[PDB]
């Protein structure tokens, strides 16, 4: 399948070169696996997820983002326009408040929630989860992550935006999980990234176009943009046979683009996403 005039970070995915704008993906597009996307929430009736994605979970009085930031990162992983697996089921975990902030013990809940929860749906293919947060480094944060991944969730989470050394933040440097940094679309690493021994990717995460409130659209930047390309992918490739959750990591990063980001500091692996797939 082709869809032509796509946003930059598909185009690049599914490339072996800067400066396309054609994504091209195999049709089963990730039908029968689901992705949990525990952030702010996730407005299920835009409609760019068309019925696909509902709430499952929230530990405030509502399930309702009102921060747009969880819509997005929904988005990339599987809207129809903006998506990278675009019949994926997506469920929503909401752990963050409609500022975007939340304590550490309510998103260890909602790891423990997801790790649980995956056996009341039903996803042959398997399951992703997508986590575009973090902060300061705790043990506990790492050890639910790692929980999460060891149940049977392909766990993908956002490198952090402190041009530092990622091994200072939680879950960021928890080496069993997928830990993911952000480029631009000249394949430089985006310029708030972090980097050191512990990132495993990087994907596309300047300037993203994606679904907001509102039934709304908007082009933002983070390395929570960069994680959910990752996730879809994970998504996209394990409704495809290649690979598992506990190996998709694994699999992604050693059939990337090799060598080819400017910006990147000694010791931190230059390697981007990319689906591999020959029309
Ligand atoms: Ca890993």
């Amino acid at each position: 399948a082709a869809q032509t005039n796509a946003p930059w970070g598909l185009a690049r995915i599914s490339s072996t070169s800067p400066g396309t704008s054609t994504y091209y993906y195999d049709e089963s597009a990730g039908q029968g696996s689901c992705v949990y996307v525990i952030d702010t929430g996730i407005e299920a009736s835009h409609p760019e997820f068309e019925g696909r994605a509902q709430m499952v979970k929230t530990y405030y009085y509502s399930s309702r983002d009102g921060n747009g930031h969880g819509t997005h990162c929904a988005g990339t992983v599987g809207s129809r326009t903006y998506g990278v697996a675009k019949k994926t089921q997506l469920f929503g975990v909401k752990v963050l408040d409609d500022n975007g902030s939340g304590q550490y013990s309510t998103i260890i809940a909602g790891m423990d929630f997801v790790a649980s929860d995956k056996n009341n749906r039903n996803c042959p293919k398997g399951v992703v989860a997508s986590l575009s947060l973090g902060g300061g480094y705790s043990s506990s944060v790492n050890s639910a992550a790692a929980r999460l991944q060891s149940s049977g969730v392909m766990v993908a989470v956002a490198a952090g935006n402190n041009n530092a050394d990622a091994r200072n933040y939680s879950p960021a440097s928890e080496p069993s999980v997928c830990t993911v940094g952000a480029s631009d679309r000249y394949d430089r690493r985006s310029s708030f990234s972090n980097y050191g021994s512990v990132l495993d990717i990087f994907g596309p995460g300047t300037d993203i176009l994606s679904t907001w409130i509102g039934g709304s659209t908007r082009s933002i930047s983070g390395t929570s943009m960069a994680t959910p390309h990752v996730a879809g992918l994970a998504a996209y490739l394990m409704t495809l046979g290649k690979t598992t959750a506990a190996s998709a990591c694994r699999y992604i990063a050693d059939t990337a683009n090799k060598g080819d980001l400017s910006n990147i500091p000694f010791g931190t692996v230059n390697l981007l996403a990319y689906n591999n797939y020959q029309a």
